[PDB]
């Protein structure tokens, strides 16, 4: 019952384990961006004790890149705004980053993708 739990409710899981967790909140539309294009996009990040996100906003799919965000990405087609919720195994897993994200954190984001090229 923390809020992401609730908020996980009736989301579209895109991973199958329900680790990568989605909500369209603006459809986009024509294809779905491919497995190694480079995406333009604005993102932001957050964690449940915080009320500021975490991370802020061109991108290949050769960086070493968030797995969550990349599989969410690949879900996605040109004007979509979506945000996502990913469990460690899919975001920081155990170890986190000391001291901004703690161990095991499910973090959300929200991602608009722009274009892609």
């Amino acid at each position: 019952q923390s809020l992401y739990e609730r908020l996980s409710q009736r989301m579209l899981d895109i991973s199958g384990d329900r680790g990568v967790l989605k909500d369209v909140i603006r459809e986009g539309a024509g294809d779905l961006v491919a497995p190694d294009a480079s995406v333009l996009v604005k993102y932001s990040g957050y964690l449940e004790h915080m009320d500021r996100p975490f991370d802020s906003n061109l991108m290949k799919l050769e960086d070493i890149t968030l797995w969550g965000m990349e599989l969410g990405l690949l879900s996605m087609r040109r004007g979509e705004l979506a945000r996502f919720l990913f469990k460690p195994n899919y975001a920081y897993g155990t170890l986190g980053c000391p001291p901004l994200i703690p161990p095991n954190t499910t973090v959300l984001f929200e991602i608009e993708l722009l274009d892609f090229l």
